[PDB]
């Protein structure tokens, strides 16, 4: 009865115009965007017309600050849904977060994941077409404290913010090594400073046999091991909303950003794989994941699709012509620094950060095909980013060519053999995963 | 010389895009709208940017407030004369209201029956087009008190409200019957707590043989009963400026809101008929009615067309993102709800309120034809908003299938046959009035 | 080791300069207030510079809009902490309140009892001396339907009102009273237009053995008789407040608006008298009343004293020169009224109204004094309004004469009489209440 088509991608960190360049594969990239019922993407870069004030962000990799314009970059490629929330939505602070909303709204542009208050991030946003409805909802594990938006309470306002999806690590250590751990605590003095906090709350915020020593969680085990988990608050409110999306939506997708890595930096942190088999427990059609900045294995999971990361749509981030003081600091140098010669330093004139590597330049964008909430095709269309050109060329997307389009999908493919998934290989690099339906 | 169409539709409660969906029946619902010269429908929702604060409209059924981008999906449906006096227009106050007037003004469409002061709200508006002109007046009797709008005296402005057709109620009873209320009156003590307003106005204001206890007009009378009657003032004011728009524009449009039951749900109060009858004494070309979100009768006047009630053309109440917390407050709940989950748990999962019952899921577009005045044709287009269909998808209107506009148009038929007005019948199951000219 | 003296009284309906007279008795009455700690009234007129507009407040007496010049008087005559809480303070609407707020913070006086939400209007408000702290609560019992104020939801937010005390009557009748009323409800064909309430809702809204009809709710019982009860919400919420303020201020005064009449217009409502008692238990220091604009008795509850009505402090209804629309169309008219010509018309030439009445321009000022929370004095000082005086000068407040104050404090000790109050009189014609302390 309904049929709606939905394109996916990943981190859209657009600095420059132009996105859309003159070559066919591009155009051919713009024209499959246009020809589906929505189009998502994640936006990683504050758009902004000067409101707000650059936050300290070393850990993210700088401030990552555009002209307002390259929004309208982003529509005329044929993105049609942003995702906003990821570790760089707050680069201008709260002010900016309320200058991208005020930009989005006057465009005309359906955002989610970041608003006034927590339960504006947490909403969906329904974006509605003649042939259907889609809702989308957009939260980022990878975030600095306090970033996260906050709800009002009787008396203050909240606070504007991210949606967050909050997790905690634990590290799983031998009885011996617990006994050193706190052998360390009490004779490096460390326990001996704690001992006012003991009076004040009651006992020691140390002890909980579980252990917080150093800021880390500490827990004994039959061996030493690594476990993560989401926050209980998160995981239980962003699943009620998804709920609440499916009530009111022909199709209910998940935008998560997620930087961690698992045991191995392609597999997705452990809790990230227990959020999106939730997500989809609860009534979602589609989990889109971003954040490593390169490609991640694709699950089918009760006949539903997650992508783990689809990497950067976008990557233009050493062409941002805005450069905090101190982002400029992080670079010794011996006369004030330009923009582009800030980035040239920083990347050591190229041969470290993301330029040597060409799992940072390659990328991916499905085409997922629903007939009355039923995945019926999910199309694999590879995406070059222009591995080894100029740093002024490098970062547009392109549908990649042949070649270049079946090692993508052998990437992908292998990347997603730990889940089963099957990939169906057309002539072109294109392809399609292999449905149980 | 001069030949003018207008299309007639009920409440428009919008609250989601893509109003007119992919279907080709709904597709030829527009079609139709944007054919004829005016296409007239009452604004049952307040579009808002943020805008006023929500008043307890508790009987009315709650809140019913949207994104302000609902108004180009109604224009976009081709309407083009809003009706604005109806029991919703002040669910975010005079400030609201306010904030509807820029709204429509800004988006260049012509509106009626709300203004800054009661004059304002009772002017007609006066939408031209190269073929003629039409004039509409739109007022309400359904309301809460004080919300009819204000003229200014010479010290204080006036106040932001809709215009009103208020009416009185009196039940007539025995004279036996009389005896025993005004026996309850002193027995119980309540005439004794109305001492003090006999002193300072001067005589009971229960003794009015009328009678008026329990804020209720009693009259004895040879057999009980039940009247109603208009409001003198409103219906010589709304008569007066019916004449005025007379003499400026080719039709004259009265649209009239009303939820108020005669003996029967499906019949109209008897002031309403009265008020009707009225304005097309005045000089109206037609009257178009709604408020009890059903189809009413039709009634032909003096060869000019009375629609007791369209019902609606556009049904999304269950599907609004804005709920008050006085709204919320009417369902108990163990943990805060949201939206979806509130209007499920309010009505009964579906099994009360609206959704149960076909008759609140059908309409009809009347498209009217005029020849220097003189009504030539009144075809009937049966609409279909989806009985059955899950809640997100049901509310949009479509020009209903052969099978079901035949049931509507024999429902229209029975329920306008005590008014003696006779349809002719289409084999694609749209009809038109028989007419007398 | 803290000692604290407050004065407290009624309604203050300043609408003109000079409220202080060069009279000694009402400079006399300056130096009273101004003596005091804390000197508490109830602000019974909109201050306003022009923001808002009327509401059709017609039960209430017309509209009570003054200069916002008005407050500097209030301060001057020796008030420190404003009540807002009554049945005239929306009489500018929300945005007369939120104005009336502006003002008031802008010239520093402490109010209570009106708020931007619900939560605003219920919270107390801290006066800071040197010598202690005082706090205010402020709510009615008379208003309009929907002037209470409203919190927000997680969507939409509150409204701007006044702090409310709901109540509800019950009819107490006969079960053969109880017969006829459900047989004129059918015969009257009444039971008929409830219907589709039926069918929407699932049951009678009428059938509760309760019974509900004509908007009043009836009970069968062994005799006629009336009974009121405080709305449990608001009981238990304000009661919430008043143990909040305890545990922060020295002293707790709860200011109470309620023009409703016992079985008698001299005797409180029930509730009122249940509200008075809950809010000592609660932890309230003092319960002061107003709203009959006439005195009322004075009752010792666990040694803390309850004034059920101060009556006027300051009463210049006739001399505003802001009359509404709404209030000028209450008078017919064969030319155009002034205020004054309109006002003397409605008063019948002074034949009716407050005027032809002593008990309307009799005050009484309590002062009281406390000792680490325990109530040691209770100062009765009664205040002459100027009965018989012309209209410009009589409302004006000064400390009455032997002869006039003898009247007034016999009139309080007869009124508090039912209570087992007792005083003790002084030469000059104030007094104090007899103490078990
Ligand atoms: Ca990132
Ligand atoms: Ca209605
Ligand atoms: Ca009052």
């Amino acid at each position: 009865m309904t049929r709606l088509t939905v394109a996916l991608s990943g981190d859209c960190m657009v600095t420059r115009g132009g996105l859309i360049t003159s070559d066919p594969a591009a155009e051919r990239l713009r024209d499959l965007l246009r020809g589906t019922d929505f189009a998502v993407t994640n936006l990683e870069v504050v758009p902004s017309d000067g409101r707000g004030h650059p936050v300290h962000n070393a850990v993210g990799g700088g401030c990552l600050i555009a002209d307002s314009a390259v929004l309208d970059e982003v529509t005329a490629a044929g993105f049609s849904v942003l995702g906003c929330a990821n570790n760089h939505a707050m680069d201008l602070g709260t002010e900016g977060v309320l200058g991208t909303m005020d930009l989005l709204r006057a465009r005309g542009i359906p955002y989610a994941g970041i608003g006034a208050d927590l339960t504006g991030a947490r909403r969906p946003v329904y974006a509605d077409r003649p042939g259907g409805s889609l809702a989308l909802l957009s939260c980022t594990a990878t975030f600095l404290p306090g970033q996260e938006a906050a709800d009002p309470s009787p008396e203050l306002p909240g606070r504007p913010g991210l949606n967050p999806l909050r997790h905690t690590a634990t590290m799983q250590v031998t009885a011996d090594q617990m006994d050193v751990l706190r052998t360390i605590d009490a004779e490096t003095g460390l326990r001996a400073r704690r001992a006012e906090a003991r009076a004040l709350l009651g006992v020691d915020p140390a002890l909980l046999d579980r252990l917080a020593l150093f800021g880390t969680r500490f827990r004994t085990a039959d061996a030493p091991g690594f476990t993560t988990e989401c926050d209980p608050r998160d995981l239980d409110e962003i699943a009620r909303w998804v709920g609440e999306a499916r009530l009111r939506a022909d199709l209910v997708v998940v935008s998560v950003h997620s930087h961690e890595p698992g045991p191995t930096p392609e597999t997705p942190g452990e809790f990230l794989r227990v959020f999106a088999h939730r997500m989809i427990d609860e009534g979602a059609h589609a989990v889109v994941g971003h954040g490593p900045n390169f490609l991640r294995g694709v699950e089918l999971y009760r006949n539903k699709p997650i992508f783990y990361s689809l990497g950067n749509i976008v990557s233009q981030i050493e062409l941002t012509d805005r450069v905090s003081a101190e982002d400029y600091a992080k670079v010794t140098a011996e006369r004030p620094l330009t923009p582009g010669r800030y980035y040239d330093r920083l990347s050591g004139h190229g041969t470290r950060l993301f330029a040597p590597h060409r799992r940072y330049w390659q990328s991916l964008v499905p085409v997922l095909t629903f007939e009355d909430g039923t995945l019926t095709a999910a199309r694999l269309h590879p995406v070059d980013l222009g591995f080894g050109r100029p740093v002024h060329r490098r970062g547009r997307p392109r549908l990649a060519d042949r070649a270049e389009a079946e090692k993508t999908l052998t990437d992908v493919a292998q990347l997603s053999q730990p889940y089963g998934t099957a990939i169906e290989v057309m002539d072109d690099g294109t392809g399609e995963l292999a449905l149980d339906v």
